[PDB]
């Protein structure tokens, strides 16, 4: 298998042009059915949010192949969990999410909450338990940071 040079194996950083390059490469390297590049008008972050059915909607004949190819390029789930954390807490970066997820043992829910209490703790002299209490009381809504 010959990879397309100048295309890193980090799909979370792929541009729209990189997605088109990956599609063209995949169609030729795996002899797939013709893929209209106009059917994947998105960047790499968006590609990670598609389900296998979403791939099939765009390419009934080779969409699931492309999905499995993406899964193997990603390898041994974390990149998608990181995106879910980044989509749940304002101001959290890739590294902040990865640190929180590793602390919570892959738990997205606990990582989001630990990150939410961190942000709330960053604004008051209250103890972390008081921050954990207000957030548990307010159903884990960080928007209720009223003072
Ligand atoms: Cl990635």
């Amino acid at each position: 298998i010959r990879l397309p040079a100048h295309l890193r194996l980090q799909p979370i950083y792929w541009s729209r042009d990189d997605v088109a390059q990956w599609l063209k490469w995949a169609e030729n390297e795996f002899s797939l059915s013709p893929i209209d590049s106009n059917t994947f008008e998105m960047n790499g972050k968006a590609l990670l949010l598609l389900t296998k059915e979403d791939f099939r909607y765009r390419s009934p004949h080779s969409g699931d192949e492309l999905y499995e190819l993406l899964q193997h390029i990603l390898g041994s789930e974390l990149q998608r969990k990181i995106m879910e954390v980044e989509l749940s807490v304002h101001g959290v970066t890739h590294q902040e999410a990865q640190t929180a997820l590793g602390a919570t043992g892959g738990d997205v829910v606990s990582a989001i909450r630990n990150l939410k209490v961190d942000q709330l703790f960053h604004l008051s002299s209250r103890s972390r338990a008081d921050a954990w209490r207000i957030l548990e009381h307010y159903q884990w809504d960080l928007s209720a940071a009223s003072r």
